[PDB]
């Protein structure tokens, strides 16, 4: 079942800005948001869609493990951190686009298109090019949409083996303390409008999990940490963390 919240959005009004806040208890099986609508509207995944690709990229090889050291081209990015060497955790970290243009052109379009199906994820439409779609392609997913394939993925149910989705959701750590873990992605699109930010993942408890998928109306890159910022406040009023 759903539940919509139409509460939380005042954590949204608050910043002068305007979202959607998606929630699934996993142990009740109940989902909850603030924005029905919102939740189920389609947008470019941008950087999240690096979690799909990672998982790709693993399973065919073209990764060999979290540790491979994929080189800097030499070319000079405005992103200080991308000019540097990666591996997978800080890539991911980072999100390094030009390292994941290549995963995506080692993985090619054929076996792309087929995953994607495979992972049933969003529309499962990578038109464009093969090395950008999910920037300016036409590929799209919803924040509920999102919440689907992050269970699977939780559960080491997607059709990659079990020591991909390991692998990827090591690399998705974003957070950790003594009452919570967060595994998370962040997103940002901007080469369509309307620009966004994203933020989905799940947060592990002692004894239950709480998936979420956020996206927020990004006119700059000024508001990016409201991404986190108001999934927290909202994680916080219905007391998920402290
Ligand atoms: C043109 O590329 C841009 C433009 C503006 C920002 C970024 C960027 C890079 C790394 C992390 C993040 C982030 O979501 O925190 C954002 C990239």
């Amino acid at each position: 079942e759903w539940q919509e919240n139409k509460s939380w959005n005042a954590h949204f009004t608050e910043h002068k800005s305007q979202g959607v806040v998606v929630l699934w208890n996993e142990n009740k099986q109940q989902g909850f948001t603030n924005n029905l609508k919102r939740a189920n509207q389609a947008f470019l995944p941008a950087s999240t869609f690096k979690i799909p690709n990672s998982l790709i990229a693993l399973d065919l090889g073209v990764v060999k493990d979290e540790h491979q050291v994929f080189k800097w081209d030499g070319q000079t990015r405005d992103i200080a951190t991308w000019n540097r060497d990666h591996n997978l955790i800080t890539a991911m970290k980072y999100s390094v686009v030009p390292v994941y243009q290549e995963f995506a052109r080692q993985i090619g379009e054929a076996r792309m298109s087929k995953m994607l199906h495979a992972f049933d994820y969003g529309n499962e439409d990578i038109s464009g090019n093969v090395d950008s779609f999910w920037l300016d392609g036409g590929i799209r997913i919803s924040a509920t949409e999102q919440i689907s394939f992050l269970r699977k993925l939780y559960h080491n149910k997607l059709h990659v083996s079990e020591r991909s989705q390991r692998i990827v959701k090591q690399a998705m750590l974003t957070e950790a303390n003594g009452d919570y873990i967060i595994r998370a992605k962040t997103g940002y699109s901007t080469r369509i409008e309307p620009k966004i930010g994203w933020w989905v993942g799940w947060v592990e408890l002692d004894d239950n999990v709480w998936f979420f998928a956020m996206n927020m109306d990004m006119p700059t890159s000024d508001g990016l940490g409201l991404r986190q910022a108001i999934t927290k406040e909202v994680l916080k009023q219905e007391k998920i963390i402290p």
